């Protein structure tokens, strides 16, 4: 509803990546659930622990039944078949929630879920005040009652500005966020890169289990290893430009050094000198609702102002 | 709910269908899914690496075990097969998400979601004024309280008129996403038909492998080549309906010339000649509500006009 | 919500019947994916390309693996059944989809949405005013408020009519989809009952492939069509229905002669002869609604004369 | 929402019965698709087409294959097995459907939601209003505006009632549905409990196929059959139970002789005499709503009463 | 919504012991469906109608197909296995539903249905009203508006204990509705304990058909014997406490002999003496709301006495 | 919805973290339902009940039928594979179920619930009273409508006192639920990991059956052993998370002895000496409301001081 201001299209963006990352994720998962096959056969001449590979034709007889090959199949995919072509999507589910986790910790964080929802309802009702579009139209009657909500409303601000000015736990909170999502982003590329090789169609198995069938080596077939590396691809593809936008949200947060918000552009052009510098905690959430819409600022930044209301005291006193 | 009006016949369209190539895919992969096979045979007599195809009738004799069926299966399908038709919908899939994150992008894009719903909320606050209806009726007491509520509106849609002037980025947005959805039509019409005829039911596949069964080639069969090539055509039809609704709106922007609104209907018709024209970034904004309903620009421009703001003085002075 | 009354009966039967076909659709869908099997089998005396069909008894022989009947299964199943028995359901899907296309069309399309939804607009909030009742009972003071309230309204009809009058689009296009209701019921029914006798249950093929098996001739069976056979049945019949509603709705419309509004019902009863006729497209919304209730249309018809409106000027000048 | 009040409980029962009734279909259906499976063996020895049923034992041999067995379970299936087993659910689900289109349609049809709609509005304001009470307690200042507001509630009733005097479509569609329920209840039990005994997990069929497998008789198992018979019983008592509750409905309402609304208990109490008795198609919702709360129809009451509108123009005038 | 104060913590317990019941119920008949297996084997010596169960070793064979196991599996399935491992969850099903039938038929039944919304309403409107806070801290002017309002309330709530004075329905309907609940409980623990201890694992059975497969015996094994058994006992563990809680009910309101409300303890207390003992189908509700929270009670009490309205009355004549 | 403020940030992340564990519940639940398999063989040399595990290779026969496998599958699945591996899913459902009933009691139970929805009203209505920032601001004219509010609430917030005073119920509960929840997590750690290192995936089991096989023992694999175990490692891990929280809450509440509310911090900074201490029960919600936000109390402080009151009737008086 009315955190979407709050929000910046980085998170807008990264908030959609989640959703095809889950989706890929939940697809390879069901898709290795329903099959989770492997198709293994013997081979009779062995040479260095791996096949010689050495009147019509006719077919090869090796007299097994059909409940042995489960056997040797259950046998060589636990054991011979590398780990991240079994549990490849598990992990990925388990990234996308941890990553989803990080994004809305400081939404769903009650000290400072009351702070935002707080500073939100304020923002509203003072950009939907009446007074604030003559104000600005200024550069001469008005009601007794809304002059009075305007009163109050200033103590309101005060008020709120002496609390949030304390804090700054925002600032602490969303560094930290994105600081984990970016070693997080370096940590799955490393591994991810590193085995990703391994995944195979044809694999040679030596399971050594000559009691059970007399055969010594066996080779066998994985069908959804194309199937897997292709999502692996498009999983690091997308990794990639979630880390790249972690990247320049961190380098925008540190250049910027913006526990003070500068102010100096509105008091220039709108001839209101006598406003002071902002501190930490109050600054931040300015800077965010400028990425989105500098003019909130602006119809917020003259309530703020004492001479504001030097003026509107002489419009209550008539 | 509101920005119905904002989407033209031409997205609307677009929408449903992009719907319907989503659905044609989902359906295609959970067919893929849950058979993925082939039946493959050997072939005994070899001419030029294929089947020379030349007391009752007796069946023949191979020799083979249930599972080495499903291994040469297996490796004739990923091998000779080709990937167009193991991968069809996959694609299909992504292409439809890809034209549906171009068609809500600038929808979803926070810059220009602000300036859309401050737009919206205007016109809408506007067309329902009371005095609009008079105003235009008179080609005499009024309340003072909609008297100042409308003093009000002219100063704010004044403060959004020079706000809006100068960005000029909704255009270059729209543009944008109309060139990536024809490029894109383009490339996937391409290899589209390029490669649809490879679809067979029928392949012959040399595989090379006589230690594990002593048969060189075989003849495989692919029962769901047909339906595939069905949803193919049916795809490509949907998808050069989709590119001539592109090319229509390309060409109706870059001809119409967009970014001054020409306006002269309403003040030869109405009498108010003392109106300026528009500059860029708000003359595209009453184009597209002029494809939905002209009424809403003749109800706005009234606004616009000193005459009546004029004359709307005279009204509260009394 | 409010678009009820527009819709009439005949509307509202053809909304449930396509969710009934969509119904069978689906299902019929859904048990061709699941199974979409035959069973075949050879012949081993052939007489004119068919089978002759000429100490315990004992099992016959033919020496066939199990992976070869699926093979001929395929074949059979591709070549020489019938494309209808296959895809049945699929069709009467679409069929389903552009019969809900061609109802909706007309208020998804915002050219003519914009109209309706001003229309109702209008005839509800002049429902609701409290001096059409006292009017009706008149066949004496008055608040203020409510009085310009009228007036107001007044010249909202007067320019309501003035916009609608001119464009006659909306006749147009239920005309035009009505006509692609019947020609396309016509088109369902002739193919459809001339190819439904072809669904049988055991079927002769001769695929030439004696190299694989040697025989020459099969013998197979369909379980499912004998429960196609039901669906399709009922299926047409659904149609039938559907298509007789259409034709009413087509010869209604075409024998009303319904661009004008004859109206001269209500002033002869109510005594207010001082009411002109209605001209296109303002005549057939009179007449849907006509459908629905009659009450509405003389509800709102005392806003148009002009005699009500110089009786309401006394009211106010009191 | 609000026409809870217009269901009886009869109907009432009747939503939830149709609702189990939907439930054992769709799970007697998705059973039939997951299996529907026959057991099929030869028999041997043959005494007037049926079976004569006469060192360790040892096992018997056939010489039969796999996919033999699937064949003759597919004819013994579709021949000689009896249809009712076969299409018990979709029957009952067809029944279900059309129980709950005949139950709802006089409310889906508009003609009549409208006059529905009207009077359950008129109902609730007049209930709402605060005149009643003070009304029925007299057995004195009021405002003006709530004075004014009952007067044009007067007229709106008298207007209401002129206009459903006339129409006595209510009870014939009433009637209609009960009466199609009813003979459609005899037809289901007839052929229901007649075909209910063939249902058998045991049978002989004789198909006469000699060249495919050289046996002439069949000994086949069905092992749905207990279960469809225990779901046929379940499903003829609800029936029973819904045609009781529509038998007594019918004998209710041609009983009672309801066109007339005889009113004669609230004007011998409560002492007003002057109210006329009611006529077709009013008098019937006034009886529907006895049958769910009398205290409406009495709140009602008084505002026809012409006695409580001579009094209440005292209260105005003063 | 407004009737969870109606509801008891006992009722609440049952509401949520019924969706766990339910719960089991779903799961144990979709894990029947699933499987519905049994696994058959002959028996070569036979002694008293069972298994005598008396160069490396070697398998066993019987000479029998594939699909002879099945028939004999078919066969033992449906006769010598018990009828309660069989259909052990749809009883379950059908149990829940008619205690949820047997919990919620005095809410869904319109006669009382009205009488308690009614009740509630009359409640809240009651609780919400402002004099009610002054007359209590009473142990002085106000509005003429609010003044009236209560005024009239006084009389809904006399015209209102006149009318539910009468019924006594609902405390005839709570009793049966009980009594069923406890008989319905002690019937399902005796069958239930008495049958629970066939299910078994392994079974002996014979079937007498020779002819077929020349065996007399068979063994056979249910594997889901042992989760069904778990499932069984889980359910009657639940289903003693639903008994317990539904005991405990009935000792209170039978003990309490609650047609007459005491009520002794307010006019005591609050120095209200003039105030009547409540009769029946009145005094249940407050007690109902007592076990929920007596506040309620207390506040509604002053409107029912006669103090409080010639107190009210000085305060409106002035 | 309103609920929030009062859960602290440890009730939210046991909130989450039960959703994980039951998601790995189901999942874990359909995975063993839909393969619950095991894979068998014979073992032909013995030694010590076990196995000896002592011209190219060939097979070796057992001389076994596909349908004795699933019998000592089944046999072997019952009898020595141990009951955790099987039910370790169907268990950690009904942990995190009673977890979840144990944190939720206390809202669901109405004894409580109607005090927490009382006090959160009063202080929600007390939060968005007018007359308390100027309060804050004393640290002068008023309207007399909302200064009989005001008045009005303090003797609301006075009886609310007395009543909440006497109670002491909710500290006990929530007590309870903690120690709950600390002995059950105790005994989960307990019995999980004694018993997970018996989870493997090759077992030997000697089931003595010689006369339907002729073998004494066998060696049987269970591939879902290492996902099960893995799952178990995540489980105890969250579970672990799960239960140093709850140590953390009840050290802090055992510590804080809170039935006491200090209060001493506003008194000094505001200058309001006269207030008193907080009893039992009416402290705890002070706790917890600080927990969220201390703002919500020190606005809702100032009702409870005489001084305020004593200063407001001047107003009032005025």
């Amino acid at each position: 509803p009315a955190y979407r201001i709050l929000k910046p299209w980085w998170d807008v963006f990264t908030d959609y990546i989640s959703i095809v990352m889950l989706m890929i994720a939940v697809f390879g998962g069901t898709l290795q659930v329903t099959q989770d096959k492997m198709i293994c056969l013997p081979c009779k001449w062995v040479t260095k622990d791996s096949c010689n590979d050495s009147t019509g034709p006719t077919g090869i007889k090796y007299d097994l039944d059909r409940h042995q090959y489960n056997y040797v199949d259950a046998v060589c995919y636990e054991n011979r078949l590398h780990w991240f072509a079994k549990y490849f999507p598990y992990l990925v589910l388990l990234h996308t929630l941890i990553f989803l986790a990080c994004s809305n910790f400081w939404f769903k964080f009650p000290r400072t879920s009351s702070k935002l929802e707080h500073f939100v309802s304020i923002l509203l009702k003072c950009f939907d005040s009446p007074w604030t579009t003559r104000a600005l139209s200024e550069t001469g009657v008005l009601d007794k009652k809304e002059g009075e909500q305007a009163k109050a409303l200033f103590e309101k601000v005060k008020k709120f500005r002496t609390h949030v000015e304390e804090g700054d736990i925002v600032y602490r909170l969303y560094m930290r966020q994105t600081i984990i999502k970016v070693i997080k982003f370096a940590l799955i590329i490393c591994y991810t890169v590193y085995y990703v090789h391994n995944i195979k169609f044809d694999v040679d198995c030596t399971v050594d289990i000559e009691s059970l069938t007399g055969y010594r080596t066996y080779r066998c077939a994985h069908p959804l290893a194309t199937l897997f590396k292709i999502l692996a691809s498009f999983y690091i593809s997308l990794v990639i430009f979630y880390g790249l936008i972690c990247m320049y949200t961190l380098w925008w947060m540190l250049r910027r050094s913006l526990k003070k918000y500068s102010f100096e552009s509105i008091r220039e052009e709108s001839s209101y000198s006598d406003i002071p510098d902002v501190k930490n905690d109050f600054a931040f959430m300015l800077h965010l609702i400028d990425q989105y819409d500098p003019l909130y600022s602006k119809r917020f930044a003259v309530f703020l102002s004492e001479v504001s209301e030097n003026k509107l005291r002489q419009l209550n006193l008539n």
